[PDB]
């Protein structure tokens, strides 16, 4: 077989699962969260996938 | 084969999970928080993956 | 076979879990955190991957 | 077989778990943290994958 | 067969896990922290693989 | 003071939490599951607390 | 003061919370169930507060 | 002062937290369970607070 | 001061937490419990506080 | 002061933390279970208190 990619690219056979991303979220998984009490400013309290990039 | 990229690529087979992420954030996972009381200013309290580049 | 990549490539066959990042982050893993009282300004309380370049 | 890369690449056959990372953060592996008190201004309580360059 | 890498590469046949970082963190392996108490202004409690280039 | 009881009493004071109980359940804490596929036949795949007394 | 009970009684002052229970079930608590695939005949999947006296 | 009691008691003064139980299950506890996969006929995953007397 | 119990009493001052137990289960400390797979016929994969007495 | 008990008591004064039991469990510590796999029919594999009389 033969492949030229720019990319992103994500190429597979028999494959359960997938993403591509460029950006940008994205949520697939199984997440819980439970939570009782947030204060503070400003606390990030309870973050799983996280991209902070201010100016 | 033949496979030439510029990236980011993610080239397989046979293969049960697949992430591509340029930026950004992918939650593909299980991930379970519990939590009770958030104070203080500014505590990250509980983080999974994380990234922080402020300006 | 032959392979020209720029990177960032994974090129692979008969693999279980692939992950690709630039940036950032990805989470696929079992993660569990059980919390009781977080306080301080600030205190990172548990963190699991973790990237801070504050300027 | 032949292959040229310019970094970071991750090149491999019949391979259970891959993971490339530029950045940033990645978490694949099964976490558990169980916590009580988290107090102190500012005390990293408990990292596993940490990287902090502050300017 | 030929390489010729710029790195950080990681080459292989037939093999069970994989890690390349230039970063940044990557947490793929097991691990359990249990914790009671964390006081003190501030005391890195418990860090397993952790880098401070603080300017 | 004087107090006489038969049970099942809880006397107090200034007391932030009390759970009486003759049963029976109760649940009034922060409690969250996580969780992906339960199999089998059958398996108490996540029990907090739990009492069976079958006959 | 005096007091005499038979029970159950919970008896206080200055208290945040209070459950008295004869049953039965009280739920006062947070609570986060995430959950995405349940099967087998006869298992309990995720049980917080639970009692079982089948007879 | 004077106490007489048959049980179950649970007597006190300036108590943050009270639990009384005859039965039957109490959960007052912060919980966190992330979970991936459960099999088999029939195995206890993840039990925190369990009796089991089954006739 | 004067006590006369049966049992099974719990009798204090300036107390900061308190259990009675007759059954039975009680959970009210932190736990946390990250797992990825559980097989087998059949495990007690992470029992915390546990009484099997079948018969 | 007097006291006379039958069993079970657990009496005091300026006591932190107190646990009466007869069963039963009950679980007030910090506890923290990371864990990958789990096979085998049938191995405890991590117990921290248990009691096992099956008949
Ligand atoms: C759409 C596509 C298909 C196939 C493909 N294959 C690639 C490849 C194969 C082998 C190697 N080596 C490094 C040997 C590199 C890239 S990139 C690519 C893109
Ligand atoms: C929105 C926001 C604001 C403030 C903030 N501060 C963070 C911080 C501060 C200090 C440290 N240390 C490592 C001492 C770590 C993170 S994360 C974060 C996010
Ligand atoms: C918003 C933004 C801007 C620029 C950017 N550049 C990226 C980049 C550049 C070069 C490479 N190489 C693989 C050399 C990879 C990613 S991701 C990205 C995201
Ligand atoms: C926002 C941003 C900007 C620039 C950037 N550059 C990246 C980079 C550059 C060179 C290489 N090499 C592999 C040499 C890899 C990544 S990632 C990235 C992300
Ligand atoms: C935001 C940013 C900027 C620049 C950058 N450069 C990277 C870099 C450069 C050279 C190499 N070599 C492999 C020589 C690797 C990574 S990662 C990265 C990320
Ligand atoms: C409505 C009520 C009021 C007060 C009260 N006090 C009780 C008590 C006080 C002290 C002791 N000791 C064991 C000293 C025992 C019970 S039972 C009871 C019932
Ligand atoms: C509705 C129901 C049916 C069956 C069942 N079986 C349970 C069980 C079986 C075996 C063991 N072992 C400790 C081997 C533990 C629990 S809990 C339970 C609840
Ligand atoms: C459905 C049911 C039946 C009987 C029962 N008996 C209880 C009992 C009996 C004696 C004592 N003592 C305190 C001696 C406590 C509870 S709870 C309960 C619930
Ligand atoms: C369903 C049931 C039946 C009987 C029962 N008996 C209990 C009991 C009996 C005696 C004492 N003592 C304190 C001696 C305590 C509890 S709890 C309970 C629950
Ligand atoms: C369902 C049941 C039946 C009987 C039972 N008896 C209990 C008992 C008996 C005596 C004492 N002593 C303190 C001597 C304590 C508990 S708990 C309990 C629970």
């Amino acid at each position: 077989k033969k492949g030229v990619v720019h990319g992103v690219a994500t190429v597979a056979e028999k494959t359960k699962e997938q993403v591509t991303n460029v950006g940008g979220a994205v949520v697939t998984g199984v997440t819980a969260v439970a939570q009782k009490t947030v204060e503070g400013a400003g606390s990030i309290a309870a973050a799983t996938g996280f991209v902070k990039k201010d100016q």
